[PDB]
């Protein structure tokens, strides 16, 4: 059953995020970001019933909230990544310990010529696509392939300071939410060309709004966290058509200013 999760790892955001998190002018309202982040944690843990592991903020790591970039979990195995920005590399320490306590088999990306950000990795339920980007390189992608041996891994070039999931993510079984920009469409075609699996797509006019979270929840069924109609009205009208999903609008406007989207803020785990 694709999208099953029992546990999520998240991490509180530091005061330092407002001035120190990496970003490609928009002033960050750190109190509003904390509010948005608390609301997102509420959905995962309270509303959907996942067991959430809330990591404490570390003021020395302005981007620590973005736990997705530091770990990729597939089944009973966790790849601890080697993030592409060297300043984010100590974020792995706390995540390794949390994933240890969750009884995952841990593989650490230690190779000094390898980098990977978890935000470059799209797992479809059938295979992985891995963005080759400013943050993820070919070697990082190879070590992901070596770690998740049961699954095919293919790479796709990603331009211009983007991550693969800057413009896509899974919206359901067999369903890739994908943005309409020249970048996103060029990337989708490459992915579709490299795989024999025939995916369906859900095309949205705002690349950013293609980053959503799908879960398959006991006694709830298909569930999708997506950006709000106040943030991306024309994309929310597209998700509204998913009549068999429980749709949950989640705001992420403040963390978006330092390139933080929905998937970025949690690592999801399915535990026996
Ligand atoms: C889904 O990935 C979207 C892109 N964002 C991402 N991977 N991580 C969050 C932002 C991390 C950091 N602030 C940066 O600019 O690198």
């Amino acid at each position: 059953a694709f999208g099953r999760a029992t546990h999520a790892v998240v991490r509180a955001l530091p005061e330092s995020l407002g001035q120190h998190a990496l970003r490609s002018g928009e002033e960050v309202d750190v109190a509003r970001a904390e509010r948005q982040h608390q609301l997102y944690v509420g959905v995962l843990g309270s509303k959907l019933g996942l067991q959430v592991v809330e990591l404490p903020a570390d003021e020395s790591l302005p981007d620590c909230v973005f736990v997705e970039d530091v770990a990729v979990v597939c089944e009973e195995t966790a790849l601890i990544t080697r993030p592409g920005a060297p300043s984010r590399r100590k974020e792995v320490d706390m995540m390794k310990e949390a994933l240890e306590k969750l009884q995952l088999n841990i593989v650490e990306m230690k190779d000094e010529n390898a980098t990977l950000d978890g935000g470059d990795v799209l797992f479809t339920g059938r295979e992985f696509f891995v963005g080759l980007s400013k943050r993820t390189n070919q070697r990082g992608a190879e070590i992901l392939a070596d770690t998740f041996k049961d699954y095919a891994v293919s790479t796709v070039p990603v331009a211009d300071g983007l991550h693969l999931k800057s413009f896509c993510s899974m919206a359901g079984p067999n369903l890739i939410a994908i943005g309409s920009s020249e970048s996103a469409q060029k990337a989708l075609k490459i992915m579709q060309q490299m795989s024999d699996h025939r995916y369906d797509k859900l095309t949205v006019p705002d690349d950013i709004a293609a980053n959503c979270i799908y879960l398959n929840i006991p006694n709830k069924g298909h569930v999708l966290l997506h950006r709000t109609p106040e943030e991306y009205p024309e994309s929310a009208k597209v998700y509204e058509k998913l009549k068999d999903h429980m749709l949950i609008p989640v705001s992420m406007s403040e963390l978006e200013k330092v390139d933080g989207l929905l998937t970025c803020c949690s690592v999801l785990i399915n535990k026996k």
